[PDB]
């Protein structure tokens, strides 16, 4: 295991502990986003602006419909006696594709039944007359229809239509139309270029609906405060499954993935702090998080994942290999841990763990309050430990802290420690270092 | 060239292929953004809030007008006999500048005739009375005037002004004024510090106009769906060219670049996959994209560029040098390619290219469906090729795929392959590795 | 010092100079954000939607109130004779925490008097009836109350309530409620998970108030155009200090930090340019900025700081150590500077400094205008210097520039220069380089 005793002596302290979770088997819901609203009540005046808008919508949606049909043409159902019944990808026709694209092509074909079901409700979809509405399909799944422009009209024009001239109606609706179209190009643009591979988060989808993703979740059937783990990590995503160029709408399938708890896997945080070396201040280099899975160590690359209050959530397993030298450190060999000189005025100089306080008392104030006496650590010792045995309250920096009883054998000593090699890391001077060391090899004879 | 036979044996597969495009000679259009609206119809009530707002505008715009004049003072036209007729930078007065800043200072002076043309229309600019409007200059270029607050007032106050008390008018317009000013500080803030160097995308400009960049493009005369290559890569950019502190407006010149297709240059994607090594799973390290230009290889740094469906588009040529060892890989010497151990549960285990499937059948399921038979690859072989000759349909993983005819001499074998060295990369343990290897040199005698 | 003479010979030119500033002792202001508005005038129709909303607010705020109480339970005031009077952290109860979290826990307890003062005004806070309002506390500090939903209602519903049916009122307010709730989850989500450690910028707070941060600054008492140094660098931040689950409001304390000018510390920019080497084009690798503090060199990592027109502003001192080899360069030893081959078509080929122009005239046009004659630099020389002595105006590239008098002894020569080692840097091929060099060590015997 981590053997935290040997780590504490070089300013690495046992931090928080988190569960590891991964995207599991997903549930799905159907949604339709309308590009062309139902113009009822303002049809008399907006005719000139609306006819321009319909052409813009048709021109934008035609390439998408072509790309979708071109993908469906490459997938055929397993009607033959083939025992692994499913769908077959025509690899000779698709030409070049990653496993992701091939899987997405199959998933698009698998999603086509929902597209047909939605298409049979086109007459109802064109008649919603409300900012957002829920409909029932022949498959008895519910369909959420988004109608943002109808919301803008129902709230800003229809209530005051008596005070607005017909010219004003034309101009105002024209502006609202162009505004909405710019929203769609901002949010859906990538998917409109490549609809098979691209996915969109529910937040980004909701940017086309005044960022009101909560209303979308509510109408699909989920409470936005309950889904926090899935919602905030960006795992609630959707993709295009069909498009209609005459009705002007995009059919999206939204995915609500469950989260599988990874068995016997734990993410451990490490808290680095400064330590004394012959009066100088040094810090040990180790990643902020390390993943222990069935006793095996690994590096998480946590920036691509979400650190919740109690778990780390990832789109897929992101564990990376770790160099033998670093594993030495994480297994108690203090002599292999790279260390770096402190230059910044401010660097963390103490930490609390299981009620014990570890501190670099040669570079920060440390005083026993029960005896109003300063605590001195010999210049050989790296870090001091504050214990319940000597004092109940200690001053550290400008704060007072109360601490617990030491759990090891005898008493803690930090002088007989095998320090590691000094290192400096930046892209710029790594090059200089590499070149300089290679000159020795170039000169070897 | 890439010699993809030798690459496939270590799990690098021929991906998609793209044109390389660069920002060319630009067209330009003129725009004015007004900070101060025309207050007609609400002039009676808003006076106290409006007089504060004019002071805030003047205080913001004065330093910009100073910085602009201080730059124009350093550029003088070539009225003397100088044979390379143009404009002269007073380098002793400018003091310290990059080539970019010197060029932008010259371009500001070159733009100043448009500033004079706009300034002679100031009387009309102060009268526009519509949310966005087009004017004709004396030079018979058109000017787009943006007037966002007049849009807010025309839509939300004037239609209901009978129902609002005069105090309510004052408060509501004071809020709209402060809101708009906070938009301007968000979007233009950098350019208001440094107007010569700074550039702003048309999207970011449109954040001052309810994100409606489509309406801006329409009025400048271009259709937002037609410009996608230039628009979405963020190459439609503007900069400040003049400011008026009493009328309270910013004059912008917006740049619509052409794209030049780079001659005899191609960007090639490389798809990595896992492969077997004696029962372990390994991946080869190569960049996702490489650029071949007149048979020269180079590294693109593609994150700074846009990958469209059919081209890679860049603000400038970004080709970087490449290490001899990696060129070795990309010219078929398998022995120099660094390789990394797979630790994640998920890494891509097959890919499709020109209708062939390459797969790592010791680490994923592979079966011939025409004979309902599992496919075995001998433990020396890195990857298996799936061919038309044996089967028309293969299962790979949980998908079925139909595949094309092999094109080489004889039949593919992937056992006699010269593997490269094992590597682990992160900044931290690059540090540890560098120090540890250098101890051999430090000890040599 | 930097010894710019030796640097210019390898295409490194003296750039701009900036002050170094750090976050100092902060002032503070109090703010309350209301989740539940006062429903006056629309209470008849919205009852069904409002009762749902109150439950959502309570469910969201209860965990926050629990986490806050759980933190306050660990801090006790120094009522005993302890001489360093203040507050004591119960480290045995807190368990594991970084110095930052411990300090924030103490700061939360120190902030609790303001929480009590605000809580005694709860009856007034629930009655604001205006989009934003200022109140006076018993401590005579002013409290800013944000009431966004009341603003939306006062501007879009109450002025036209005669034209809206009761059903329409219910639906429209329901949409506004869900929209606002989604804004709150977007902006405050992180703080609602971990309220002790998390901080929010005034801009992000204002996202819950139609991005109108200017109005917030105005009501708290500061002018948004005057605070630019603190405001734009993102240093105006607030954190949660109390929450009420019945009134449904979040109490925030906002921090306005002063900026301390760091004594005898200067940030110096370095402008790299190409230079000739035996007809090839090369660039020297050095960081864009370097920090000289009391004659000591250091690396700034400027991406984490704000580069204003005249100063660099940072949240804390971020100076990092620098390798001896790079310090050699920055101290005049030209032989240690890593250099890289130019491949991109465009790289900066000239620069202006103190009125002198440095240019790579073997790779760019250079002509004297007083004599209409090209300037030739011998293939041994790296960079040419343009001086007042020979010409008053020089053409460089496609621009004309006037230059000053050389200040050194004799005349400038760039041939007898000790060039450094060639280097190539990327994460991918650093691995290949490291592996290849280590094979020599593996083979040494
Ligand atoms: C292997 O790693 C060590 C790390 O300790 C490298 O040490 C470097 O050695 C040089 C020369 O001994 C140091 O140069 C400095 O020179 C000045 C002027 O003489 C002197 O005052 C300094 O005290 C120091 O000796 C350099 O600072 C040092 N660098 C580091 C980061 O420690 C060593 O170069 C590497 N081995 C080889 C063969 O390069
Ligand atoms: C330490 O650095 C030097 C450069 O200063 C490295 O030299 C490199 O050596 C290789 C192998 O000779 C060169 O690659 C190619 O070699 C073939 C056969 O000699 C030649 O025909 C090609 O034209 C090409 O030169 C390479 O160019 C050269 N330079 C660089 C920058 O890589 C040397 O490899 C390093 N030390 C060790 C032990 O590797
Ligand atoms: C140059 O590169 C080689 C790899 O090609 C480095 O080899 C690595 O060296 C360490 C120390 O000998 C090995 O660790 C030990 O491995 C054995 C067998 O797995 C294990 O029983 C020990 O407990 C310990 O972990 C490491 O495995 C080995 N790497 C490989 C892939 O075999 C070598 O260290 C480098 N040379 C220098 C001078 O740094
Ligand atoms: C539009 O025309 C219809 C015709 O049936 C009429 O009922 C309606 O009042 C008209 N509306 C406006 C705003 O002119
Ligand atoms: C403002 O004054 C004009 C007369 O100058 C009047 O016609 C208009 O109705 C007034 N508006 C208000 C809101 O008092
Ligand atoms: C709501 O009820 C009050 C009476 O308490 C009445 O004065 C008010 O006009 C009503 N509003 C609506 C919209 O029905």
């Amino acid at each position: 295991s981590l053997h935290y005793d040997s780590l504490s002596k070089v300013g690495i302290i046992k931090g928080l502990t988190y569960n590891y979770k991964i995207k599991g088997s997903p549930s799905t819901k159907l949604m339709v986003v309308k590009l062309i609203p139902n113009i009822d009540g303002v049809r008399n005046c907006t005719q000139k602006q609306f006819d321009e808008y319909k052409n813009l919508v048709k021109n934008v949606l035609e390439p998408v419909k072509l790309a979708l049909n071109a993908m469906l043409d490459n997938v055929k159902s397993g009607n033959n006696k083939y025992r692994f019944a499913g769908a077959i990808m025509a690899g000779v026709a698709l030409g070049v594709a990653t496993a992701a694209t091939v899987t997405a092509g199959i998933a698009l074909h698998r999603s086509n039944e929902n597209a047909q079901a939605i298409a049979n409700m086109k007459n109802a979809i064109q008649n919603t007359n409300e900012a957002v509405k829920q409909l029932q399909l022949a498959n008895k799944q519910t369909l959420a229809v988004i109608d943002t422009i109808r919301g803008e009209i129902n709230n800003n024009i229809i209530p005051v239509i008596n005070q607005l001239s017909c010219d004003t109606i034309g101009l105002s609706v024209g502006i609202k139309l162009t505004q909405y179209y710019s929203e769609i190009l901002t949010a859906f643009g990538p998917a409109l270029q490549n609809p098979v591979n691209t996915r969109i988060t529910i937040q980004a989808i909701s940017s086309v609906f005044n960022r009101n993703f909560d209303e979308l979740l509510k109408i699909m059937g989920y409470t936005s405060g309950d889904l926090y783990e899935i919602l905030h990590s960006g795992l609630i995503r959707g993709n295009i499954i069909d498009v209609d160029v005459e009705a002007g709408y995009i059919a999206l399938e939204i995915e609500f993935p469950n989260l599988t708890l990874v068995p016997n896997a734990v993410v451990q945080e490490l808290m680095p702090i400064s330590y004394n070396v012959d009066g100088d201040e040094w810090v040990t280099l180790v990643p902020r998080f390390v993943l222990t899975r069935t006793t095996l160590l690994s590096n998480i690359d946590t920036s691509r994942c979400t650190v919740t209050e109690s778990s780390v959530i990832c789109d897929n397993d992101y564990a990376l290999p770790m160099s033998y030298e670093l594993i030495g450190c994480l297994q108690g060999d203090t002599s292999k841990c790279a260390r770096e000189k402190v230059v910044s005025s401010y660097v963390p100089r103490f930490a609390l763990s299981d009620g014990l306080v570890y501190a670099n008392c040669l570079n920060t104030i440390c005083r026993c309050m029960d005896t109003d006496t300063p605590i001195s650590q010999s210049l050989g010792t790296t870090v001091s430990l504050l214990d319940n045995k000597k004092c109940l309250v200690y001053q550290v920096g400008d704060i007072l802290i109360s601490v617990g009883s030491y759990l090891g054998e005898g008493e803690y000593s930090a002088d007989n420690v095998e320090l590691g090699p000094p290192v400096v890391i930046d892209k710029i001077d790594i090059g200089n270092q590499l070149a300089g060391i290679n000159q020795t090899l170039q000169n070897a004879e």
